[PDB]
């Protein structure tokens, strides 16, 4: 049973030091992505984001790409740094930077395209890393993430759809317990001269809900009046089975994982307070709200962003796990006790596709949460070895037609047969692009980019495959 509501937003999402280059034009100062690409090792290419898609010299161009696909909604990301070079604020803004994106947004709904803009998607200006280390400091990050927040709500009032944060998962257990993503943090001195993995990002975590929350209060009391629209946070998280269906105990593991993985952030939201599961593993080392942070972060989602894309086998593990742990004692797998997979292999080590799992989560995110309104604001794929790949190949890109198919028609199934009510879905990406640590050799595009002959866009199959999949299932009326 499959049926999506008539006001169904679909479209793309992609994030800005992924696509937009000009790392210096306009008055943009160096964001924390910026310092660690020029660390070597740190990316898998020896790449960054400098060039990238060239995006930001070629809005007209994307958006009339948009338009050809047929999207109605479009997700990015607002550069802070392009609007504070410094970030904070008692810095300089750069009004060009503004005017761009102030444009950018204009251009985009004179083509019938609907914006979801996300404040912050891991760009953090590196002044305030430097200054205070950035999430680490929880009244002055908060301070400047309010700052700029309002500048941009005063700015783009058009926009009615506001992310404040991009996957704060990744920003804290990434950038602060493994170093993988930036500002590279951990316990291991061979990799950082600064970091405690086991304490720094439950501090990070922390934070950025306060200042999450501060920022929608903000747009809550002074702009939502006047301007209307909306605001929620962007939380990513996947899908979970036992690795012995028979054991109680991975089958309580498989809520747990979820429980570290998403409402570590999504509990302080809903209910003002971390789930009990990991308080207990954790102890001091996790914080804790003061009455007048409950109160603040407490019912701080207007909507649920849900970034999603891959499930794992849970196993559970015996004893007191080390200090080092954020999964919650218990492991994750590809593969059962039965010998069955979660699916076939992509270029991403930790991406298997599973639209079941989709479906399932969902349910559970649904049923945890009192069934708020969900926009879906990331699903996609890579495809293994296609870096590599002959131009017509990379094009005839069925394995990714059949992941956006599983997974859109799973979500459908989630609304009409099983309640949840998702009212968007954006396809990560509109174009191939920087992919983090793992830089270029990653492509989760819809659309090939030929970095070689001056980033040319080539829609693959899976960017025309979305608009009749979503005639099939969007209601009329």
């Amino acid at each position: 049973s499959m049926s999506l509501p008539p006001d169904f937003k679909w479209g793309f999402a992609t994030a800005a030091y992924q696509i937009e280059g000009s790392v210096n034009e306009d008055g943009r100062g160096p964001s924390i992505w910026d310092t660690f690409c020029a660390i070597p090792g740190k990316i898998a290419d020896g790449s960054s984001g400098a060039v990238a898609c060239d995006s930001y010299k070629r809005t007209k161009e994307d958006i009339a790409l948009l338009k050809e696909l047929g999207a109605n909604s479009y997700r990015f990301s607002i550069s802070w740094s392009r609007i504070i070079p410094l970030g904070g604020r008692n810095d300089p803004i750069n009004q060009k930077g503004i005017d761009h994106y102030v444009k950018f947004v204009d251009d985009l709904i004179e083509a019938g395209i609907t914006p979801f803009i996300t404040l912050f998607h891991w760009d953090l200006p590196d002044a305030l890393d430097k200054r205070y280390g950035g999430f680490l400091n929880k009244e002055e990050f908060a301070a400047d993430f309010e700052n700029y927040a309002r500048i941009m709500f005063k700015a783009i009032p058009k926009c009615k759809h506001w992310i404040t944060f991009n996957e704060p998962w990744c920003s804290a257990i990434l950038g602060y317990n493994t170093g993988y993503f930036a500002p590279g943090h951990t316990s291991d001195r061979s990799k950082s001269p600064v970091g405690d993995s086991a304490r720094e990002p439950w501090i990070v975590g922390h934070n950025i809900l306060i200042a999450h929350a501060r920022a929608v209060k903000a747009y809550r009391e002074d702009f939502k009046p006047t301007q209307g629209g909306e605001i929620g946070i962007t939380l990513n998280g996947d899908a979970t089975l036992p690795w012995d269906p028979e054991d109680p105990a991975d089958i309580e593991a498989c809520d747990r994982k979820i429980e570290f993985a998403i409402s570590w952030f999504a509990d302080p939201i809903y209910f003002g307070k971390y789930p009990d599961s990991m308080r207990k593993q954790l102890g001091d080392r996790l914080p804790e709200f003061t009455p007048e942070e409950v109160a603040l972060v407490k019912g701080s989602n207007d909507f649920y962003g849900m970034n999603h894309y891959t499930a794992n086998y849970i196993k559970h593990k015996t004893g007191v796990p080390p200090e080092d742990d954020f999964l919650g004692n218990l492991e994750t797998l590809f593969y059962n006790k039965y010998g069955d997979c979660i699916g076939p292999e992509t270029q991403s080590f930790w991406l298997r596709p599973h639209a079941q799992g989709f479906r399932d989560l969902l349910n559970w995110l649904s049923k945890r949460y009192g069934y708020p309104k969900i926009y879906v604001t990331e699903n996609g794929t890579s495809l293994k070895g296609e870096n590599d790949m002959p131009l017509e190949q990379v094009l005839e890109d069925d394995f990714r037609v059949k992941y956006f198919n599983d997974y859109v028609r799973a979500m459908a199934a989630a609304v009409a047969e099983d309640g949840c009510n998702v009212r968007g879905y954006l396809a990560w990406s509109l174009l191939d692009n920087f992919e983090w640590a793992e830089g270029y050799e990653t492509r989760f595009g819809v659309t090939y980019v030929d970095y070689a002959n001056d980033q040319k866009r080539y829609p693959k199959k899976s960017a025309k495959s979305l608009k009749p999949l979503f005639d099939s299932l969007i209601r009329k009326e």
